[PDB]
């Protein structure tokens, strides 16, 4: 089952946001642009870092009437202490899905079963739902936020100009 | 179907257990009296509570030749954080069995399926792995650690001196 | 794979209760607080002293708004038999339950199968039918009714106060 | 579930490189870097400035010691023609494999089924056969040959230095 | 797909006999003559007249060299409260055997499966394990002990004597 | 799995009664007392001892409400000449009822495969077509019509009288 | 499937045989000629004539070295009763086989399965046990036995002379 | 298991019956004695003296009300061919059906798989379409058509005549 | 089990034809006698000598009212491409259908599976969609249009002339 | 799925060759060329003139290498009958297989299943057992002899010439 161009199956998680708690469906997901950021765990070394880089273009991102939704199998109660405790979390305005039953990393096709945690893995959705691009990386390969935009501006281009010349 | 006097299934999970990241598995509870002591999730209101209380009474319990073993689907990392944030939690000499795949929750019937978390329940468990002891409860009820070492006791008791 | 925060499955068994002869089914726990106490095999060592600890905290129960139901592998004709002879069972007031069949036994998951009687087992069961606490021991072990009046006035508290703990 | 982490499948798949016709299969991509790089079809409009960006790095690639696999569902005669003809595809020096069985394509779960074609997506392959990266893009978004060779350079960093891992 | 003239199958059941408890399996019963009597449950009105008359008769069927085993779904702790309560209990000498998990019972083909418990059934098997003889009634008829006799006495006849 | 206080099967057997061949159905059994007396085979040497004391207590039975059916896979043309050979057949008032396909005997659970031919068997059967008693025996140990009678009696007994024995 | 030069299945039945009981298999039919005459059942009216003429007739098949065998699903008991009352059945010097089981006559297909009775069918086997000729006929019409021989007499002609026909 | 007393099964095959090509089916069967004549091939040593019998007594069959049907696996081209050149077929005037399929000689038990031919076989059905005899035989063995007419007059007077 | 005298699948595949791409079905077959023309793939050798030769009387074809279809596993685009490049195929004024799924090849039982092309096989259609002749041959004989040609005007014929 | 380039499964038929009967099997075909040619029935109108057509070229058939297998549904007693009545088949020196069973015809997927006769088809086999070229055509429409050995001619100079191939 290739992902590329096939609809995102419904869901329903609780997450982390400026604060708060509230609960995300694919209802929240229509009409707009929508970057779902797997990664495998909190308190880990190289998720900091990755999901920092995201938060430096989330201006960017709204700007470009993009959400983003960074996902777990970690739950929504550890998201909000990780927030607290580590520093390149805290600058993070955008959405933290929990997923501990991995019902939305299972959607996305996207959980090691042996180890029951998401592998690092984006993808840009657009308003409809399609998915419009996938970039998935091993344990120790850091994926780059400033190509992640190229994507989502290049997505963007082919929407509203579809088939264009050369 | 009842999980009463039957053998512990085996495990491999990673674990954090005083300042430092460990492998536990069934070999580790052989030839010595267990207790896994399952609860839903880390940062939450209920679990500090609990898991305290069985704290105050690891003296006592390590001196009956009792291992306890705290379970979640959370991950190790994720103990190593909320020992250091909790007060309530720091005093935690205990291992933190972190369970992410639910292998170790599944092999005892304790997964809330539609959540991904452990439920609460206590497991008492002797040398040859035979499951002597079960407690679950709700969310909102708490578990009391002295009624658990009356059973421990009690399970020590019948053990060596079977029949009376 | 829990019992815990499940409905409980209906039953049709026929109970003794203060010399005589009753069914009981789950029609009739419906709208009311429900313990059942299930054990091995009457006749035995251990038995009337968790059900007589229980009969001596009957009173208490009953003031709570909950009903004792004792259930094991033995026929009503030998419940009725074992309160006459026995001085630590005559004192039970509330019903106890035979199940030939092991029914009963069955929905709560509580059966020997190669011994063919019931496990030491208490099931808190609400108005509702939903399981708010099991208690399972191994046979040399004995249950306290101190515990368990606990664990009822823990359960009915979170009922009537909804988003609270103990 | 999921391709990453995940040892690639055998195949054997005639293919264009330099002006003569090989035969490729897994045993020649055994303890070496591999690209396998999918696309949907020949005589199109977007894929040369895909294959053109990688063939401008493919002096960089060779240096770090990757091969490169261009992958469709034409023949391997097609990419002879589609070779001679276009001028961007003029400067590719790797192979290009054709999988008009899609057994290639379908091994690494790539093929649009209505279609029979490949989708626009690129695998990064370890010396042991393990992915260690993918990237898909739909139809109208263009892969970066950069950020390709970002993710190789941190695969390679990976691999040689156990225990360190890259941001 | 009848039991007549089929061996029986293997079972391991605990049984109280004479003021002690003892396992009964198939094992004790090869080599000798044997009559599985079933019944309903213990502490019922009708089942000591049976039992006792098959009491009465223990000693000639004895001399036969024949063994006879009262079963049904109670536990053999529950035969030893009902041998010291009821006196036409009280004279039973034979083998109590209790089936909780209703598997004698069911190599037998005589549970009632919505009742839980087993029909009033008389089985006369020989030394091989062979059923010679069944008798099966319902919840009002009794059994007469006598005519139990007669078929043992028919059935070592025709066993010894062939043709 | 048995089948006491089990309803009978239904059935379409041809039997042999005082002269006369008459086709026998379940319908006939309704709201009565009623025997399968089955056996194996006709012309054998196990003689009718069984028949002829079941023959013997016929007016009693009769006056109780009690039909016996003889059932054996032999066919009713059989039943007839053994009827007229047999002394001890001969005083049988009772139905005959042929069973050459077996249907009638594997109801009951009573067929040897091996061999073809039916147990010594006897079902009491009651007004509803409930079985309330059953006696089977192997080839040479034999069955006491005096003892049927009691059960018959017994049964009628606690159908006549709910609740009690 | 088609019977006709096929071989004879396995069986093990009792038979009745000039005042004595015996037991016939297939082993018993091997290098000799064997005629296996089916009819319904004992004590009828048609039968009798149709083995009167075999009885007739058997003088000249002993001759030829031609065995015959009479079955039906009657026992090998009623065989007996049958040979000493009826006048045409009691010069029968041939074996008459019962067939209470049907597994001889569900062998050569022959049984009315709603009537539990062998059709009226006459079948001519070689010494080989390949079946040579199968004569069925209604519950009304005769079989003739002159006929019968004449399909023997074919049948060892062709046996004898390979090649040649009839 | 037998096909004796029992309906005859549909079908639709082509056949040659004095000059002409024509198509029959059960509807041709009903309210009429049949006699459904087969044999393994055309251009063969033993069949022509056989359908040469029935061709002599077709006069007296007719005149009971009898229609005979002649079946092969051959062709209905074939049965035409083998009409003009031998002199014994020339004679029959009843209708020889062509059956390539195997249908109808599937339909009556009377196929030899490995050969792919009709056994020797003869079928009397009366009016109703229920048959009333059977009579297979070896290759070698000549079935006789006096026989046949022996059967069909005892066939019918057991129909027209019962007691 | 043959494919002789059985009506035609259900297809739904892309074309090219005198410069621009169409799509082709089984709708656009009925009423008119077709001919589906497959070949192993573009730009190798033996192919071109065949679809020239059937381009030669393609003129005597569209006279006797047959649509000729030039079926293979590559792609739409491919064949456009074949037509520029090459002189024999340039001539080529039917339809170049591209079947890279291979459902068009596999309704009509001509897929090599080990090597994912079409075989060498030419099927005559008639208005109602039956197949009324087949020719299938192996890599390195070619096909003569000549007899295609005889087929046709002897199933057009018998269709006449029952 | 097609028999084209696919090994001919095992037979056993009873055939007319030259006034006797002989049995054929796979066997015989072996490390030689062989022409299956299948029709519906004897005695009919179209099938003598297809057939005489072949008979006619017999001659440089067997000057080839090639042996004739004119298969039907038809016993091979039926065979020899049609060869004695017809002029257009006494001239057939080639082997007329009787194929009753549907044996034979089955194998090459080649029955008609609701009237139980053959279609009309030509397979070449060459000596391997493999088979080069299929020709089926409709009731109505006849095969040419001529076309056949340019099939067989050219069959022949490509097993023989390996890199070469026909126009």
């Amino acid at each position: 089952m290739s992902l590329i161009n096939t609809k995102i199956k419904p869901f329903k998680n609780q997450a982390f946001k400026n604060g708060e708690f509230i609960e995300i469906t694919e209802k929240d997901t229509e009409g707009r642009w929508s970057v779902f950021f797997f990664y495998p765990a909190d308190f880990t070394f190289v998720c900091p870092t990755e999901l920092g880089d995201v938060a430096d273009h989330y201006e960017e991102l709204q700007k470009l009437g993009v959400d983003v939704y960074a996902v777990s199998t970690d739950t929504h109660f550890t998201h909000k202490a990780w927030h607290s405790s580590s520093e390149t979390i805290a600058k993070i305005k955008y959405a933290m899905i929990g997923d501990p039953t991995g019902a939305l990393t299972r959607n996305f096709d996207n959980m090691r079963e042996d180890e029951g945690l998401a592998d690092r893995a984006t993808f840009v959705v657009d308003p409809q739902g399609i998915i419009q691009a996938i970039e998935v990386t091993a344990e120790g390969i850091g994926r780059d936020a400033s190509d992640l935009l190229r994507k989502i501006k290049a997505a963007q281009y082919v929407a509203s100009h579809p088939g264009e010349v050369c």
